[PDB]
RNA sequence: UGGCGAGUGGGUGAGUGAGG
RNA sequence: CCUCACUCACCCACUCGCCA
C-alpha cells in the first residue's frame, strides 16, 4: 500500500583479484518493468556494488513518485553506513574510527543525497531464509556484472 | 605537530578463486 | 553444502614504524 518493497544486491566476481566485475540488481517483483541488472561504473568492488544497488532502487522510486520504500539488502555495511555512520562522517570530515579517509566517501555522499525526501525501512536480508526476492536481485546483479563497463 | 604504512585483539556484514 | 586460498571496508581498542 503506502510503502513499496524492493530487493537490491551488489555482486563482484573476482573481488580482490586482478579482473573484478561488479554488477547491481534491483528487483521490484515478477515481470516488473523496472527490474534491472546492470554493470557497476567505477572501481569494481563488492561494497560499492551493494551501495549502488540501493542507490539505483531509490533513484527508480523517485521516477515513479514513490517516497516510501522497504529496501532489502544483505549488506550491513550499506545499512549501517547510511543509517549510522554518514551522520558522524559529515560532522568529522569523513574519517573512520582508525583516523583514515572513508574510501567510498563519494558513494555514500551519493546515497545520502538520494535518501533525502524518502522514508526508507532499511531491511537486512537474513542469511539463508528463502526470500525469493533476494535470490531474484542476486541473479540480476550477476547478469549486470557480465555486461560491459 | 601534520601526513602516511604495516600489524594485533575484539566486532559487523558481505564479495570471491580453485576444487568436489 | 563441504574443503583449501583470499579481499571489501566499516566499528571500537591497541602496537610497532616511515615521512616532513
Amino acid at each position: 500500500g503506502d510503502f513499496v518493497v524492493v530487493y537490491t544486491d551488489g555482486c563482484c566476481s573476482s573481488n580482490g583479484r586482478r579482473r573484478p566485475r561488479a554488477g547491481i540488481g534491483v528487483y521490484w517483483g515478477p515481470g516488473h518493468p523496472l527490474n534491472v541488472g546492470i554493470r557497476l561504473p567505477g572501481r569494481q568492488t563488492n561494497q560499492r556494488a551493494e551501495i549502488h544497488a540501493a542507490c539505483k532502487a531509490i533513484e527508480q522510486a523517485k521516477t515513479q513518485n514513490i517516497n516510501k520504500l522497504v529496501l532489502y539488502t544483505n549488506s550491513m555495511f550499506t545499512i549501517n553506513g547510511i543509517t549510522n555512520w554518514v551522520q558522524g562522517w559529515k560532522k568529522n570530515g569523513w574519517k573512520t574510527s582508525a583516523g583514515k579517509e572513508v574510501i567510498n566517501k563519494e558513494d555514500f555522499v551519493a546515497l545520502e543525497r538520494l535518501t533525502q525526501g524518502m522514508d526508507i525501512q532499511w531491511m537486512h536480508v537474513p542469511g539463508h531464509s528463502g526470500f525469493i526476492g533476494n535470490e531474484e536481485a542476486d541473479r540480476l546483479a550477476r547478469e549486470g556484472a557480465k555486461q560491459s563497463e
